[PDB]
């Protein structure tokens, strides 16, 4: 199972790690992405979770826009976790910037509660430009379920960890 973290609440654990090789060592139930409302994986978590499929999620993602649209700020839609995890459950947090609305950020985490246990980046965090931070602090006040937190950057990890209240 999951190895490494440090528990930081209940049900709250983080580790300084590249979320694609740590879904492809731990193949979880669910991983989340750092999605936007196209599911257009190019950057970010998203970019690095796509190219590890080998751009299978991005083909299953266009058909599910071909089919329903796009997601709303702050939804998410269950997909295929391809060779990563058995689901993808693709989280759109506020982009800030693109001006969008960080008080979304609580509305993204609260789909993390519809599962068990999840392997997640900080939602809103990276190249969506809100403070992970604060992203950290809307997780453990939001979700109640087991979430596993990779933090790629080891600064910003021990940043996260020697400053969470
Ligand atoms: C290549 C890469 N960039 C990130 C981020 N953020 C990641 N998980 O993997």
């Amino acid at each position: 199972s999951f190895s490494g973290y440090l528990k930081l609440t209940d049900n709250v654990y983080i580790k300084n790690a590249d979320i694609v090789e740590e879904a492809k060592k731990v193949k979880p139930t669910v991983v989340v992405n750092a999605a936007n409302v196209y599911l257009k994986h190019g950057g970010g978590v998203a970019g690095a979770l796509n190219k590890a499929t080998n751009n299978a999620m991005q083909v299953e993602s266009d058909d599910y826009i071909a089919t329903n649209g796009p997601l709303k700020v702050g939804g998410s839609c269950v997909l295929s976790g391809h060779n990563l995890a058995k689901h993808c459950l693709h989280v759109v947090g506020p982009n800030v910037n693109k001006g969008e609305d960080i008080q979304l950020l609580k509305s993204a985490y609260e789909n993390f509660n519809q599962h068990e246990v999840l392997l997640a980046p900080l939602l809103s965090a990276g190249i969506f430009g809100a403070d992970p931070i604060h992203s950290l602090r809307v997780c453990v006040d939001t979700v109640r379920t087991n979430v596993y937190l990779a933090v790629f950057d080891k600064n910003l990890y021990d940043k996260l960890v020697s400053s969470f209240l």
